[PDB]
């Protein structure tokens, strides 16, 4: 039995490739969920018992897993429209470590310098709808992985703060803690293959 | 007078590409070249005066300066071919914070999370020319410039090992430190935006 989490951030159509993939040569498997602010805290425990992660967070070395990396992604920091930071933006771009962020919340209460928020006053929630709903009211301004973002985004019910810095979208690469266990395993071996590619395709 | 570092990472056509569009605004330029280590170390050392700084490194708020990505650029992990790491690599991934790794000192002493050398022990060079030598050596293996490499690379007088963990080269931001004074004025805006064409145009 195959343990594997994947983070709120990976975009769902990772989580089929992935997902679909592991069934070509995995019998069992559980998926788990996770805050990314979640997602190292909870594999560091040793009894949760994860096999693999799939996160946007870094930690260089940890404790009995290796990392490596599946695939990008893109976030993007979004407001509402009518936000004064809005629009006009590139002072903005500075101006927002004053202006409210609607951060992701752990439960470890810690961050990684990758998810850790960029301002204060910050505002914690426990995922990306809370985020959202917050963002559109809209108290603040949040960084939200692209799926979360872009049905919104068309309507103009939301802006995109976030182009000036990383045009484009800021790109986030996902990457992969496995078990030190799986290293020799063939079966994993072929997973990881077959999911890079086809990730990169569907680029 | 615009004064702007540049780090020895960044390949040299990104340099042309951002030396050339300077040019199109920008009547006195001094451009300086520094260790990819020492950059960051550099623009806070309050009397240097740089005004911009295109590196590979990261520190998210630095006093004066604002950051904002230019483009993306490629490192490897590189050895030299008959090295033990060499070829078989699964383990290897992990077994390499146990090989000798050839890492860019600073003269700080410190480095970030970015550049912090992965393995103990590590055997401190100032450049990547130095980095290469011992590595073709081959004392270690390091992890370099795409740039640096390519010519090595297809001799076979080098082998790369970092392709499990990130196949196709190891993707890298290259960030711009940039004075906030610059961020109101047209010139650096105009600046930005033609070097960022240029380099994704290039891509
Ligand atoms: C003016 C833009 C400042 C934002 C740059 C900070 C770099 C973003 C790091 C980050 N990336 C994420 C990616 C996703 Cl997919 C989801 C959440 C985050 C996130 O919270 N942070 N901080
Ligand atoms: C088995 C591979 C482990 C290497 C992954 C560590 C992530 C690399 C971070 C890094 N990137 C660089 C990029 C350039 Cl262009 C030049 C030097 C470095 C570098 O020294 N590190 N550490």
């Amino acid at each position: 039995n195959l343990r594997v989490l994947l983070d709120t951030a990976i975009p769902p159509s990772f989580c089929d490739t992935v997902s679909s993939v592991l069934l070509d040569d995995f019998n069992m498997v559980s998926l788990i969920r996770t805050s990314p602010a979640d997602s190292l805290a909870t594999i560091k425990q040793d009894n949760a018992e994860i096999d693999i992660a799939i996160t946007i967070d870094e930690e260089l070395k940890i404790s009995r897993f290796n990392q490596c990396v599946l695939g990008y992604t893109k976030a993007f920091v979004v407001a509402h429209p009518q936000h004064p930071l809005c629009n006009a933006s590139l002072h903005s771009i500075a101006s927002l470590a004053n202006y409210r962020q609607i951060s992701l919340g752990s439960r470890s209460g810690q961050h990684s310098n990758l998810l850790r928020p960029v301002s204060d006053k910050v505002l914690f929630v426990e995922n990306f709808d809370d985020m959202l709903r917050l963002v559109e009211a809209g108290v603040g301004w949040g960084i939200a992985p692209h799926y979360f973002v872009e049905e919104r985004l068309r309507n103009g019910t939301l802006a995109v703060l976030s182009e000036l810095y990383e045009p484009g979208g800021i790109d986030t690469k996902v990457y992969c803690y496995y078990n030190t266990a799986l290293e020799s395993e063939r079966s994993f071996l072929r997973f990881l293959e077959s999911a890079r590619q086809r990730l990169r395709e569907l680029g």
